[PDB]
DNA sequence: CGGCATACG
DNA sequence: CGTA
DNA sequence: GCCG
């Protein structure tokens, strides 16, 4: 089992769901305390279990697995022996974890803001609503729409949204294309948001496109919130006899960059961090959602496909549905 | 021990 | 600071 | 927290 998540297929569903979910609780809690290193290790350990071909039944089976040391192994051993890990359960019911999770899931609130509010004695959403001047426009939108934004987006919602975005994109720039990315491209049946990548086959024609798209969506009454090449919006999505707010991310890239943007925006987040880590540390190349740079020759790799990028990096190709690290 | 991904709004 |  |  290789040490980087981008070196192994990781399917959306797998054979160690309970074990991986426990480790991901500890990863999330490490993040809430600002320990990005411990977050990464717990995330990586969880992802290793997602990539295994069958269930872990005995501690023996962790021998040799990357990212399993004394701590993550003890977590698994307790789950295998008692069905519960005392540390995980202690985190789950802690006031700190519950409140940081509630606050950080608000659009516009990150760990640093949530932590400051926590230290001020704040604990509930109504606590935040009671002092609106302590809030950005983005946070006000996140809190007004919080209930809708907490309900999963379904694949049925996605196709309706894509037709709407395509209509606005086609008026903004005939010939421009809209590609579904994010978790839905990896096969997820639900999501917290919808992600779209927009390009045009003639290099340079995409310049200035996103403002034109947003104006047209706004004129159609579809934009509940917006604040360039990336737009983080809240869309008004029709529902039987009403509607609901949905988070939508719109991204524009020139066709030269489109494979890199597609790769980055398709995720998963851990897969992309691992891919960039692998690129730099094992291949000496610098990867982002714009391109792949050789800092010794000071040149950018040209890619026409995701397949090109995996080949450049010496990695076997993984389709999106196997990037669920 | 140092490193831990890398951008834009 | 937020966002992906 | 783990790896090299
Ligand atoms: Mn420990
Ligand atoms: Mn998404
Ligand atoms: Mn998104
Ligand atoms: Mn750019
Ligand atoms: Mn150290
Ligand atoms: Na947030």
């Amino acid at each position: 089992m290789p040490a980087y998540a981008c070196q192994r297929p990781t399917p959306l569903t797998h054979h160690n769901t309970g074990l991986s979910e426990a480790l991901e609780i500890l990863a999330e809690a490490a993040g809430f305390e600002g320990s990005e290193g411990r977050l990464l290790t717990f995330c990586r350990a969880a992802s290793v279990l997602k990539a295994l071909p069958s269930p872990v039944t005995t501690l023996s089976q962790l021998q040799g697995l990357p990212h399993f040391g004394e701590h993550s192994s003890r977590v698994v051993q307790e789950l295998l022996e008692h069905g519960v890990c005392e540390e995980v359960e202690r985190v789950r019911r802690s006031e700190r974890y519950q409140t940081m999770k509630l606050f950080t899931q608000i659009f516009g609130v990150g760990v640093k803001t949530a932590d400051r509010w926590y230290r001020e004695g704040l604990r509930t959403l109504d606590d935040l609503r009671e002092q609106p001047q302590k809030l950005t426009q983005q946070q006000k939108a996140g809190l007004q729409h919080h209930q809708d934004l907490s309900t999963p987006v379904l694949r049925s919602d996605v196709d309706a949204l894509q037709q709407v975005v395509e209509e606005a994109v086609g008026q903004a720039l005939p010939g421009a294309t809209v590609t579904l990315t994010g978790g839905f491209r990896r096969g997820k049946l639900q999501g917290h948001d919808v992600d779209f990548l927009i390009t045009h086959p003639k290099e340079g024609q995409e310049a200035g496109l996103l403002p034109r798209v947003m104006c047209r969506l706004q004129d159609q009454g579809l934009i509940l919130y917006h604040q360039f090449e990336r737009s983080f919006c809240i869309f008004r999505l029709p529902q039987p006899g009403s509607w609901k707010a949905v988070r939508v991310d719109l991204v524009v890239a020139p066709v030269s960059q489109f494979p890199f943007a597609l790769l980055g925006w398709t995720g998963s987040k851990l897969f992309q961090r691992e891919l960039r880590r692998f690129s730099r540390k094992e291949k000496g190349l610098w990867l982002n959602s714009h391109g792949l740079f050789d800092p010794e020759q000071k040149t950018f790799f040209q890619a026409a496909s995701e397949e090109d990028i995996f080949r450049h990096l010496g990695l076997e190709y993984l389709p999106p549905e196997q990037r669920n690290a």
